[PDB]
């Protein structure tokens, strides 16, 4: 009669990685990284983005007349631009504080354009100047959202606007200065030489003048315009007052939704779905705490992290051979009930079995480990990216630089924590089944023989009650004790 | 007579958690991480600090009239500040750099003052302006620590001064601009239009001209101030030169202390307490190594984590189910004198013992494990807190990731470390008793018997000194050979 | 006959750290941080540094007269430059955007000086223009890279000039403008008083104008100079127009050569030397995976840290005490040829042996383990060092801050790294004598005694040949029962 310990096996073919060993095959694994996307731009939580095409912030912004389609936008869930956008400023010049305003349209999901000073109130000056640099159809024309004064007849009173914001809440007004490229322009615009544009609010006092020079030609014009912006608080006052060359506003953009969105950078095209997740390179939908996609994600996404392969051990070592031997030469292929156990064979006959209570409390702790690696990580909306100028190249060497230094981190903590992981899983397996074989060789005592394969042979003739005795963890030593001295 | 190996229980209730299981009660623990202040704002390392009250920075500097009770201040520890003070700039405007100066404040102490340009040396201007926003008992006034310069009679000279700093140290000046409402005022003020203001010094060289424009009113004005600040080192001279529209200063700070201290944002008074620590919540007396009260502090304090629980294990499992039998059936509650032991029953009687050597052993372990957990930290001065204007929420966006950042990378350090270390505890202290046990198993060799509760029965007569023998590694086997065989 | 089981020890003192202990005696050591340097500056990869001596970028670029050994550079590595440079603007003055300046140095290996603006031009002006400040053999001299413009006998007609960039790279332009001390000076040299300075290119537009006011003397002087430097794309032209106080460029840099590159700060001299890692304090030949000498390297170098030690244990403990005893008592200092071997004394004499397999895995483990944690970090070109004016003290907090905390981490890691597998591996070697132990034990069965120090004596004659099987796994128990049986 015979009693083995052992553990059990089967043809699975997944490796996992130790810190003292490298590619081990065993029996049960997790993988935690996801690597895989459905490549579609898709809307976020049934909110469709807002696609600019060719259009860059400022055109929107501006009116210009090759983006006609977003003169009246709805809600949106994130922006999608392009690198190079194609249709911005038409009139060639600058925009101040450009980077500044995309971030705070990183917050914004809702705009509402209204109308604060009409075209008609200037009733003094020529409101219907047009440039061939923004032409449509062939004629002259300007930005949709801005107001070109100029001289009537052979004058330009100074030109006075004020607006008060009873919107009911903040707006975004943007005004411009118009620098020509010689004095015959200045001139023939505006009739009068050294003006100057003074805009006041609460907390904000601007003056300039134009600058008159002679410059290389952009879209065929020398002059320039620069355009500037402000948020005009509740319940308060915007002023107006020019000589000359100023582009005053028709429109102002009232802030009526606020929440988390984000600028991403593509050349894609919206395409029918619902997500949780966006990359620039697609959606994804998974649970583990890692992926390596992409940097930059806006939505739920796990973690980046650079590295190909992150694989969990939740099962045995897979050893495959086993007269039925026990533990030391490997494991049983024929036991599929569970992960340790017993083999008995009497007259009776012969069979497998398997330890519930030891089975359970490692399938416990393996889960815990498991769920305390994953669970612990702490997740928040991250629309991480933003835009630098080019006279700013150390702030944008330091995002990166903290960027960069965060991933190298979070990398290494990743491996090395799979690695002393695995190797102590491996351990604790075997170390389960050592104690296993010691509580049994405790129990039972000097009535049998051991063969030194992990099984134990019975001076007693042992039947299936006094099996089910040893393996339930009750047995009466001085019962056969008498016997077995005989045979001994 | 009998031997048994076992170890310690008591009564604690203390729960630990570990890496793979969790609510695991233990005889002992250390908590490591501090939860509680005092609720008050008091002195730090003996210094009071500057109470600012209903005052702004630069209304205590620029002298405002509300704020006479700051014209001397003494030395101070921590300036603390409300988040919206009322007493700021009385006469509408800006201060440029302001955020810098609070940066620069951040380091400095004490701030003795001393008169470089004194109000009697302005012979050819009036020096007697005031205005109705800064009133004094329904009296027109203006900055203490300012002149407003104003035309005499029906001129304005070019207004000439100079300073020259043979103070000791660094000199902070803070000079202003005024920007009128219409021309009339201007006329009326300065006598000229087409002013300036020029101020230089070897690494500075500023000019202004004044803006007139309609603003909307603020404080009953539509005028603005606008003020500039300078650091003039040793042995350098500033110049001062303006056709109109000057705010001279009267007074300039030198920097008589410097160190590490900081701006605290609370709406909170000063109490009669000492500290050497100060969190905007209360004071935190402690020598623990972590705290989660506030992430802001000021002075040598622990480091601050978004953990609620972090308790180190420094004991055994307290399973307290106890023929004795040994530490397979759980401990002991009559072990009052170490962690592991022995239990004994012979003729004379029977008790308990202590093995000293091991848990001597395991005691220097565990606490050379709690030091090197705790020790391997570091702190230092660390006055966490910046002030950032509207056109910089990039930067502000920027420090508050850095800050998230470096705060989630130490909270999941310090709650994966002590999950580690309290697992390798709990299996630390069954090694050491199988240890135990087995030392002495092969020390008594075939002169006992096992059976199978971790106790060992004899077959000879062990008196107290043989018993004692055992607890010693002084057992002589060959003496009791022969004796042993007869009655096997 | 007398079989036993032992591990190895030497003579060896190194010492290393665990979690439990401190200052453990191991038998072999690897120290995985490297702390010598040679103490001079030397060319990396074979290509000399830039060696600016006394002059600053400054007073380089714009052609100090006494930086004229700088007139012609060739490619460099890195850049030199001292703490506090002597020559540097001999005109006083300032320059904008000195720290973008150099941080795109920080970017470019090599320099090429084009004329794009000849003397000889300039037909309506002089060109002769000198001060007392940059002086040459006494005589009045001037920046060599630069011309002042100045009238011709009682004219100063409007100046233009214009370069289109066909050279075949980016080009770097520098201009600047003059800042008088009274009108006398402004009218002797230029003849106009309300002057401006032009500058435009395709994304540039830039109009200045000359300040004159009292300042106090730098270098003997009242008078400054402030410089400004753009970047001109290719293909594009650069425009100017003065009507007085104009500096003009006569060359421009365009860049040859673009790499990875950086400014080292020191007082040094380069010597004759060749390196792959520079640091300021001196050069590292290393291949280790962390270092305490600078953080600010310059090259492929190993990571920095605070730690002063850092030795992963690779062999066993240090227990150098022991007929012939086992590993109870200690180690072995006759056995050389392994980790883990034997000793017998049969009658054909006695001597050690060494187990194979199981010093082969051993030793496989170790050098994986090694191998793991020395080759899981990411090292790459990372030159390190920014530059912040004066009124940027915020970012430098910043910076110092994200450094200073991703630093602080790095350590933490690296030392809970070591201090866990010392203690992995210190247990892993007695598990392994354990393991052996038992597996000699449980082949031999019931022909063998146990004496308790770890070694087992026969009863049955055993010759070498039986020891050998016995050695090898092969042991057979059925030929010996007959002898066994009858002496037990
Ligand atoms: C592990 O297996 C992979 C293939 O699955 C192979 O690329 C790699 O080199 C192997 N590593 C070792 C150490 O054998
Ligand atoms: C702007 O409108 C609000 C509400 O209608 C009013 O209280 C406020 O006085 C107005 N502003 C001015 C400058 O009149
Ligand atoms: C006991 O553990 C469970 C998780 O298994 C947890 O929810 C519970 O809060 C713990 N007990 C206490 C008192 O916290
Ligand atoms: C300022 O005073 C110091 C001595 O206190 C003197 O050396 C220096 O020349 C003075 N400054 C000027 C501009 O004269
Ligand atoms: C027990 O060991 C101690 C060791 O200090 C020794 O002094 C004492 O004599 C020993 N007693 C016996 C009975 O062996
Ligand atoms: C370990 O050795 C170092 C010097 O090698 C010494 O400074 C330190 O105090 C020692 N520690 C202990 C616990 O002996
Ligand atoms: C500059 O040169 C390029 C190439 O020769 C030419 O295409 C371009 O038109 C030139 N610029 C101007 C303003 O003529
Ligand atoms: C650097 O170290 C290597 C050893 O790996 C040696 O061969 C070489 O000569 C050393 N070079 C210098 C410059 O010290
Ligand atoms: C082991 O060595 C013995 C020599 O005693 C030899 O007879 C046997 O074949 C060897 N076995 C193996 C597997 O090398």
């Amino acid at each position: 009669d015979q009693i083995c310990i052992g553990y059990h096996a089967n043809n699975s073919t997944e490796t996992v990685d130790t810190i003292l060993e490298r590619n081990v095959t065993v029996t049960h694994a997790k993988d935690i990284l996801e690597k895989t996307h459905n490549g579609k731009l898709c809307k976020l939580n049934g909110i469709p983005p807002l696609e600019l095409g060719d259009c860059s912030i400022a055109g929107w912004l501006l009116g210009n007349p090759e983006c006609d389609r977003l003169l009246s936008v709805p809600e949106w869930s994130y922006i999608m631009e392009k690198e190079n956008p194609r249709d911005g400023l038409c009139y060639p010049g600058s925009f101040n504080d450009y980077e500044e305003l995309k971030h705070l349209l990183s917050s914004v999901k809702h705009f509402e354009k209204v109308k604060i000073l009409p075209k008609d109130r200037w009733t003094q000056h020529t409101t219907t100047g047009g440039s061939m640099a923004c032409a449509v159809s062939g004629n002259p024309s300007f930005f949709r959202n801005m107001v070109w004064l100029t001289k009537k007849g052979s004058n330009y009173p100074v030109a006075k606007g004020s607006y008060n914001n009873t919107s009911g809440e903040q707006m975004l007004i943007i005004w411009g200065v118009h620098h020509p490229n010689d004095e015959t322009e200045q001139r023939t615009l505006y009739q009068n030489v050294g003006t100057y544009v003074s805009v006041g609010t609460s907390t904000l006092n601007k003056r300039s003048t134009p600058d008159i020079a002679t410059r290389p030609k952009v879209n065929g014009l020398g002059s320039r315009m620069e355009f500037s912006w402000t948020l005009l608080d509740m319940w308060d006052t915007i002023n107006f007052e020019s000589t000359g060359n100023l582009i005053a506003p028709e429109y102002g953009f009232k802030i009526s939704k606020r929440g988390s969105s984000g600028i991403m950078k593509t050349e894609g095209t919206l395409e029918n779905c619902e997500t949780k997740c966006q990359t620039p390179l697609g959606a994804i939908n998974t649970t583990l705490p890692f992926h390596n996609v992409h940097p930059l994600t806006i939505g739920e996404c796990p973690k980046y992290v650079k590295s190909e392969k992150l694989v969990l051990a939740t099962g045995l070592r897979n050893v495959p051979q086993i007269a039925i031997a026990g533990f030391i030469e490997g494991g049983w292929q024929g036991m599929v009930d569970g992960w340790y156990g017993y083999h008995h064979s009497n007259d009776q006959g012969s069979g497998y079995a398997a330890d519930k209570e030891s089975t359970q409390k490692a399938f416990d702790g393996i889960t815990n480990k498991v769920n305390s690696v994953i669970e612990k990580m702490n997740t928040q909306f991250e629309a991480v990216g933003k835009e630098f100028s080019n006279l700013e190249r150390r702030l944008e060497n330091l995002n990166k630089k903290m960027e960069d230094g965060f991933l190298d981190v979070w990398t290494y903590n990743a491996e090395l924590l799979v690695l002393m992981e695995n190797e102590r899983t491996l351990d604790f397996h075997d170390s389960n089944v050592k104690n296993l074989y010691d509580k049994v060789r405790m129990q039972l005592r000097d009535n049998v023989k051991e063969l030194g394969n992990g099984c134990f042979e019975f001076y007693h003739k042992c039947d299936d009650e006094c099996m089910n005795s040893v393996k339930n963890g009750t047995y009466d030593y001085p019962k056969y004790e008498e016997e077995s001295k005989l045979n001994r």
